[PDB]
């Protein structure tokens, strides 16, 4: 039996190796296989992932005639110490069992080992929309001991940053992805004390053309829609009154369109800011004939009584899109 | 082996400590991580967070040449006496396993247990959304024995307010969150008896403006607009009905689009009243029009048997404006 | 050791208190937390509860010099016998297990038992919607003894109507729950025999105003608004015909707006018949005016070759709106 | 010990009983209590049922004084041969445990046993819509041996065509059920042999009346309506333009309300055909009056330059209508 | 006892037959029962299956007066050796377990074994909608060791391209599915060494006819029906206006309909070009008519100081068709 190689008996492994001295050194590597999901209203990502430990336990030396090592599944896990790694600020998480448990071990004749399981977590990330469809975020995810401190067992990064490996085919639907890195930061806590945590990041971009082309563009061809009737005779009022009410009614459709195909956040963003603007300039240009009709109406009247292009027009030509043009440097200026 | 240093096999761990005697006192401390998702259809909230236990047990106390506490993982607490905490009001719950059981037991040589572990919760909390969108909520979470009663336990803070503490980062996307604080109170069960019972309260708050423009600007920018009719020239028949027509279907389909992005809640809101006014003005506009043209015709068709503006448009110009501006007044001192 | 205390050793505990003889009675209690869910399409509820049974057993008898009892935890049920409930017509249920199983056992110094647990249960509740918005629903929630007939346990309430206990705050978002109350009645299997089986009865109703405000009021405003064109000059058909075809086009609109708002169920309901008898008088008000339009034109050309307020306007003004009210009474008759 | 009356350590229950001889007959119940849920999109359904077997084994047989039998619950089957079956062309099921496991062993003097156990089930169902609303569906349920050919276990419904039971309220929310009945099949594995496999068969309808009232009466009546515009005087050009492209407005809102409503299958269906015609059928009508404003200008420039009703119309007041009756003649001959 | 037939205590089963000599070969067979499901946003699908594996072991041999097998259940697996095979790239799996765990193994006189399951497994497939509703896609599923070498063990297909069979009706719902087939191919990791995988793989299409038909005729209907007014005379504007602007609102109402039923998936795809090219086209048409008025006016106001067709329609008549046919034609040249 090559579990009697090992003097298992004979231990008590329920305490770390090196126990009553200077902590034990434990060191991690990370292979990143994909991301599986984002969720935009919970805020948070799904990952898979195979996590592996190496440190050195003398009570596991075996003889031997060779160089050879003995590896083992997940059965000895239950009879040996190993560190007790999880995941901080995780919602669910799970390891994978098909068709056994997904754990290796190894162990050397001088007694290193080797610990390896293939994990999938989902973790939290605070997003912030204020400046969709151009904005940018930044997640990461953290691993830390549970019950011990850094006077008892030392984490860090084997390889400093190779240690980090990532899938070539990585992708997200909606996201580009970019800027893998790794980090270390210490942590304390009030009722045990200070603790190391590692961490790994990666940022988040979206495709700003298809944005652009499915949301700004219609708006902006509706406003200048609307700067037609100002070049129509002000006599012909059954066709200058019926232009502006549907292109009000178009501008309508088309931002309850936009609206009920972005994530449920409610809170205000910059393409909101884009399409009321614009819709307040479709509202201005209706009160414009307005008022040139009542005013042409009172001098018919009056002329009788007694008994040409009008300025607001020739005004409103210039005026409207020079408007537009301004309010469009600003905003780009402001929201690059 | 450790686990012969506290005299397991030589005590009745199925009672508890002092038993026959006053009550053991159980102090407890919880510190908040995240707030996961939140379920407005369904009046619940999901929360994750560490729960720590206090007490002294003489039976656990072991010599020592030194002051140094032993640490234990989850495969201890079967065979000793724990206290049996569970959430009150709760639709479901777990303790989360990876990579192995996030459990902690420290035993002080004098005989002091620290029990920590982490756990995610599901708990309901009673909505009230008739005053939406400018409603405000409260929910708890209530934490309590499952088998012993106050003569047998007794349950507190161990440090009063203190002993709640949150992450700093804590954020819902479509809420304001504030005011977190504890209370206790006793219960009354007529089949066991008294009970002590924690509390954990907050209050959410949503984003007004966000709403304002999206809900309330355009039905009072379409009601503005509707009054434009009362200035053309009545003889313009084909140029004022399309007008009033368009009008009340513009309005028509701003309700259904704000009614598909609401929660869906079937009993009547403040926002609700707010838009049916609206669109009871809006008809009400159209039917002025229909009586000036049948005046009108009847005049004419008198004249010509027998052989200036109108006094309902004078009127209207002027009460229309008036009566939508008292609406307001009441609305915004009844709603705030 | 106070497993020591009961005999646990000296009964096989595999056969029933009384084997042999008559049944051993077992009463039963319940008390309802909250009600958690509801799904029309699916047709079923979810309810989370506290189940209490009471029986007696000589076998548990254990000396005592006081009238003290001993209380386990879910341990020890599995060494002895205890009544095996389960519930009828359910989908889903589970055990609460946070912090541990919430189980308890209270044991007398004469043998009488009590056994409590946490539950919650998704169960079936058959749907009639032919009378929507105003039908009426009743739910059932049904608990039987899977292995053992009316010989060998008789199981009852314990205190009648008193043996069901509501919270106070019980509540769903869409209904309104009234008239909770407890039955029993004898089912009959071919392959065992006759069961006891037991009830908990209520019923459910919805908001009729948020209805009625949200459905039947444009229809019926739209259908009065198309009565409007009865009253406009005959000789002003660019003003006649677009009001028709944009009165169908927005009651269309409402149409499918109020279709995407219910819930998915594919067979007629009331309200489709009120908005299609609507859509219908609308589509007939448009024929009459083709019909007017036709003969005026003939009436002309006639008059030319050879060389007022025409009867069908007069007779429409009466017959449209008497005939929908005689609807309305004849409607509202049927469906209350 | 009720487990000692049988002699249960003197007996291999790996092996079947009659091991090297005939096949031992194994005899099979089904009692259906409701169907949960279907799913058209991925093609499957969900039912919950009690699944009874019947069998004899003489190493089971105990001596009695009298003819009572002896009943077990789950734990017993652990330790004692029972049958392995399976449901073929399953996605997932599971074995209902609350308030334990719902199973049941009866044992008879003379070693007959009967075992049953309640479960739920989710199975494949291919489905064609090509005929939707009018389709009919065929599904079933699959019962088979995991390793036993029928050389070893010859599996048969117990009483032939009454072994299926259903319940009397079993219902679902969009479809009629009918016609349930059992049938046998011999399968071939070329692994291993053949097995013995039965069935559960039903058929599923829908309410056309529904689909009828919801689809086919507005695209009728909408076509109808764009036939108005034949009878209008022609010189009324304002008139006969937006009332086409009004009507074709309408149309297209109406089949993107339809095709919002159906289950989300992407192949043609009965009721597109019929839409997607109806819509060239009111585009036409559009050119046909497009035609004779030309040629009544050219007609009219022409005569000045020199110096009743048009063809087209006349023509087109019948042809048209006939031309959509034979078209819904030809329709409805195919598709019933 | 048949267990006693293999000496099982008198073998170290932790180890390999075979174990310090060359590598033991492992052959494998499997049989597609289903395809469950896709995920078009999260891009992976989900498939049922049976796994079978061949080997021989001389530790197993027993001896036998006749040539009969023994067959075992899941319940001797934890008590001999077995290949540890895992699933590459996957997200979630499990190994259904109704009545009883699906698991099979037959044992020869000589030691050669039989290994057989039945599992369901969620795999990812990386996908490409640049050229949807063209586009076609290829997934594929993989099978690897997750402990041993190619050193140690040797896996490779049974029986080449027949090692691979699939039931008669697998379908999906919204694909078409084609060209199962299998390759192998190694594989390197820098942590242990080379490792042997196995691959299966197949294709998916769509049906081009349904998506043709629900958006690109009703695009080309509108783009053709913008031309109309070109042929209208140019004195007519209560007639030429409304025509034009409500062609606009019709096709953004189309455009928002399609954007609502396909994937979200937000980046440019080719329907999405076709689409606003469209859109394009009818905006120019409109800007064409108000400079037929202005000019028009213009040319009146000239000729009243001092004292036919107009050119643009004319060119317009010819030019714009000419156009939208070459765009189509470039358009299916690129994209087929
Ligand atoms: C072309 C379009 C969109 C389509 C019409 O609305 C016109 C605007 C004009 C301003 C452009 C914008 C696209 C995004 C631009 C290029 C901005 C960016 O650098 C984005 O990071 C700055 C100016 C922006
Ligand atoms: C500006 C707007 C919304 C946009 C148009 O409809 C005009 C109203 C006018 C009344 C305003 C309201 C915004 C919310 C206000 C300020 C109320 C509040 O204190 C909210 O708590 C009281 C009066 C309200
Ligand atoms: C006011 C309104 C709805 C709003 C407009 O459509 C007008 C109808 C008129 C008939 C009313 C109905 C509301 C519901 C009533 C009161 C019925 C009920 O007792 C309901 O149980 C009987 C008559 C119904
Ligand atoms: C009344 C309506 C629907 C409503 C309008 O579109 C007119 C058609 C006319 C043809 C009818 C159809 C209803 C379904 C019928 C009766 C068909 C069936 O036997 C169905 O199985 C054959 C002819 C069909
Ligand atoms: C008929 C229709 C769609 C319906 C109207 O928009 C007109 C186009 C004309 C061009 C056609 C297209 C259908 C798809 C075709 C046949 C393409 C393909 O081989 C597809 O693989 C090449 C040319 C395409
Ligand atoms: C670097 C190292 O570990 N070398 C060892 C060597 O010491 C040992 O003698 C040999 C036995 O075969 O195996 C190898
Ligand atoms: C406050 C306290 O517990 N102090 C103890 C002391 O009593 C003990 O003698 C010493 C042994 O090293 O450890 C420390
Ligand atoms: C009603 C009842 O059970 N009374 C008992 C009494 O018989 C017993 O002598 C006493 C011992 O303290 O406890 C109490
Ligand atoms: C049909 C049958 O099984 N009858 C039995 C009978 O043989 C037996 O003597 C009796 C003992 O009470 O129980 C009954
Ligand atoms: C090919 C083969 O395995 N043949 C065997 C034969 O060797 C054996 O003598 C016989 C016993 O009945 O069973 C068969
Ligand atoms: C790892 O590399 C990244 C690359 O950006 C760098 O930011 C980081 O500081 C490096 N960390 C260490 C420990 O070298
Ligand atoms: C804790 O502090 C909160 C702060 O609002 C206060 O309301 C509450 O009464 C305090 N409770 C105790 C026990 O001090
Ligand atoms: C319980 O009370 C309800 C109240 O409605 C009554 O209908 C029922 O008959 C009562 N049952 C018994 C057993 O008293
Ligand atoms: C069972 O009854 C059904 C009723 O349709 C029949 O089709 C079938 O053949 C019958 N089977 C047997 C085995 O009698
Ligand atoms: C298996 O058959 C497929 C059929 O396309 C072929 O592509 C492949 O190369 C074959 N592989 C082997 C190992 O024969
Ligand atoms: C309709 C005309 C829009 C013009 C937009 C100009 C935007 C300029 C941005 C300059 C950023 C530096
Ligand atoms: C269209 C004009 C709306 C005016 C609204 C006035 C609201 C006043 C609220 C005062 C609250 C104290
Ligand atoms: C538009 C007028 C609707 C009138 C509806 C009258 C309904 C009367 C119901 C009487 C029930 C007893
Ligand atoms: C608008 C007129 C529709 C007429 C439809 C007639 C359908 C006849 C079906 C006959 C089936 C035998
Ligand atoms: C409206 C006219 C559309 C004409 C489209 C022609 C497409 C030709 C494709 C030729 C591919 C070789
Ligand atoms: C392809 C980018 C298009 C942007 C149109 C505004
Ligand atoms: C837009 C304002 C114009 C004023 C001209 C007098
Ligand atoms: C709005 C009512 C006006 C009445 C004027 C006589
Ligand atoms: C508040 C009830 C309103 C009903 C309108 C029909
Ligand atoms: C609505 C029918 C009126 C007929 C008058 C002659
Ligand atoms: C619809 C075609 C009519 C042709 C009459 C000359
Ligand atoms: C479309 C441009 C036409 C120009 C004719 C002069």
């Amino acid at each position: 039996k090559s579990e009697q190689l090992l003097r298992i008996d004979d231990h008590d492994f329920s305490m770390r190796p090196g126990f009553g001295g200077p902590a034990i050194p434990v060191g991690v590597d990370v292979q990143v296989e994909s991301l599986d999901s984002i969720s935009e209203v919970d805020m948070d990502f799904t990952m898979t992932l195979y996590l592996r430990h190496y440190w050195k336990d003398e009570r596991l030396s075996f003889p031997s005639t060779n160089n050879l090592s003995m590896t083992f599944d997940g059965r000895l896990v239950k009879k040996i110490w190993v560190p007790d790694m999880f995941f901080v600020h995780s919602k669910r998480s799970f390891i994978h069992d098909t068709t056994t448990d997904n754990v290796m071990l190894r162990v050397q004749p001088d007694g290193k080992v080797l610990y390896s399981l293939r994990v999938t977590v989902t973790a939290m990330c605070n997003m912030d929309f204020s400046r969709f469809p151009l904005d940018t975020q930044t997640c990461s995810l953290e691993i830390e001991s549970y019950a011990y401190t850094e006077d008892d067992l030392m984490l860090y990064w084997k390889k400093g940053n190779d240690s980090l490996k990532t899938d070539e085919r990585i992708s997200l639907s909606q996201f580009l992805i970019q800027e893998f890195h790794t980090t270390t930061k210490l942590a304390f806590y009030s009722s045990t004390g200070w603790y190391n945590r590692l961490y790994i990041n990666f940022t988040l971009r979206r495709h700003i053309f298809f944005f652009l082309l499915q949301t700004y563009f219609p708006a902006t061809l509706m406003v200048m829609l609307s700067w037609v009737s100002f070049w129509i005779d002000r006599r012909a009022v059954p066709a200058r009154v019926p232009l502006g009410i549907t292109t009000v009614l178009t501008m309508s459709t088309i931002i309850t369109g936009v609206n009920a195909s972005m994530p449920r956040v409610s809170y205000i963003k910059a393409v909101d800011i884009y399409l009321w603007v614009s819709f307040v300039f479709v509202f201005l240009s209706v009160l414009e004939y307005a008022a040139v009709n009542y005013l042409t109406t009172v001098q018919e009247r009056k002329e009788q009584k007694l008994r040409d292009t009008h300025a607001i027009d020739k005004y409103s030509r210039i005026i409207f899109p020079a408007a537009y043009i301004l309010f469009n440097l600003i905003y780009w200026s402001i929201f690059s």
